[PDB]
């Protein structure tokens, strides 16, 4: 591993094209960077250096565990436990609820001085900087990753997306394209969301779009090459991709309508 | 019980088990927790924080070590040691301790969750901070000085002053920080001092301050622990979920610890 510092990461982010004063949605891997002097704290500081005082950093802070136990599959739980879990699950707390599968950087980021987290109990985002409150305000149940969500806010704020040591499999912005596009064979289903109600949760059944993630690599690579101003490069030891979210999401809508046809 | 023989443990079950162990409502409580020891916690670390907040109540105070031992000189790193060439770079480029940003190391999921709770506050020592929540939180974390990082003018001293209790939740006397308060207070036979480098925050950089400190001796923790505990009036042993738990009065125990070291420690 290469010894990588706060200053080196910040300079490499500027070399990739991270706009001072811009809104930046970050999908980060800590272990891909090399050996980070100061670890996840050094990564967060370098990202704040890159965007500057007038910039904004946004990161997914998903808490997938706050979901019906019948859906659980990494460690599935006994069926006899399901009703106790449903009644006793603590409600989402933006300060207390940890992230799952988001990475050490977002988990370190969410608590930063000035960082604010959105209200969705499963798909919240944390933001820091000039437009942080706007990014996280009124995150609705209707389209958790679409209209009235922080993904829509990054779009309206003409932000960039940084894939830092991870690829299109972590590209949340494709979900914004999925909600906006009536592509052939688009499906819906009913989901259970635990909505906070004091010290308890109130399970609310809601309809939602069924996401499709199999073509993320083919769609990403095709949309990325057609996104004007995009860049590829190395930040530390990590392979990185930087792109304008607006142009890219609009191309993803065009890709889904032309190339998706579900069984 | 699941495939892995773990039993379902809930926030309400943990708070009641804590009340049954003897956790006092309105009291100051210093916690040393293991999440895996508890069983399968419904809501994980967040459910342990909430159950501990329920046990002490609104008038109570929770305190936990939030140590960030990586903020030390690279020459001392052993678990993951780094090339000697990197040491001057590491010394120059290490970010300063930030109470909001710096993660804990070796503290566990519960402390890591706790430190960010609404109303929790964290002390200023770059290696040995504590986080506190509740009625006397600000008092507990306020005076964190360099002279005795785990002694006079440290959150361990505030727990003592406020007549707090100590909870060892699924871990034992190897995690008992209160022993360090006794170590500073007692001139036991072979007590040593050494010099240590502490990175002090200086804006965006660290300033490496060499300071004198007491050398901690930890090999007798279990022997001293069992001896002081059995003589601590009103202590309790019990079960919190699946975890073996110990609850004791910090003032009486720390005082017994000082007497134990004077009588049984003789360092060469
Ligand atoms: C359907 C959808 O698309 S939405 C989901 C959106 N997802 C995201 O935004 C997540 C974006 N991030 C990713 O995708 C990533 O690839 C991840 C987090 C899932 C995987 O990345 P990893 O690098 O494997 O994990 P992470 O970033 O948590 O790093 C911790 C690892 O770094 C290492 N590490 C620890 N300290 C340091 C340091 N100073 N320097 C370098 N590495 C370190 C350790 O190897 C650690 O592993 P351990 O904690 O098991 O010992
Ligand atoms: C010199 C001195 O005396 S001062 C030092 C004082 N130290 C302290 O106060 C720390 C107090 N804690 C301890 O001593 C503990 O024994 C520790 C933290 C060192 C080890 O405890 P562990 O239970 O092994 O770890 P921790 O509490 O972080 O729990 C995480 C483990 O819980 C498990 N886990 C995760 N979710 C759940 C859940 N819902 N339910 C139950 N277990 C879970 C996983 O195994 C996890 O480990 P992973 O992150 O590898 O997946």
């Amino acid at each position: 591993r290469e010894l990588v510092t706060r200053d080196r990461l910040a300079s490499d982010l500027a070399a990739l094209g991270v706009r001072p004063g811009g809104v930046l949605l970050v999908h980060a891997s800590l272990s891909a960077l090399g050996w980070v002097c100061g670890g996840a704290q050094a990564v967060v500081l370098a990202l704040q250096d890159a965007v500057g005082k007038e910039g904004t950093l946004v990161m997914p802070t998903f808490s997938g565990d706050l979901s019906d136990p019948s859906t659980w599959r990494r460690p599935p739980v006994p069926e006899d436990w399901w009703p106790v879990i449903r009644e006793q699950m603590p409600p989402f707390d933006p300060d207390l609820t940890p992230t799952r599968g988001m990475g050490a950087v977002a988990e370190c980021f969410r608590r930063a001085a000035g960082a604010v987290r959105s209200g969705h109990p499963q798909n919240s985002f944390a933001a820091w900087g000039a437009h942080a409150e706007q990014v996280v305000a009124e995150h609705g149940l209707t389209e958790r990753l679409g209209r009235g969500s922080p993904l829509e806010q990054v779009y309206r704020l003409d932000g960039q997306v940084l894939l830092l040591g991870c690829g299109f499999e972590s590209n949340t912005s494709f979900h914004l394209a999925e909600y906006r596009t009536a592509y052939p064979g688009r499906r819906s289903h009913r989901r259970r969301v635990p909505v906070p109600e004091g010290d308890r949760v109130r399970w609310v059944e809601q309809e939602d779009i069924v996401y499709f993630e199999e073509d993320f690599q083919t769609m990403g690579e095709s949309c990325l090459t057609r996104t004007p101003g995009h860049s590829r490069g190395t930040v530390g030891e990590a392979a990185a991709v930087l792109y304008g979210q607006r142009a890219f999401v609009d191309l993803a809508c065009e890709w889904m309508t032309a190339h998706r046809d579900l069984a």
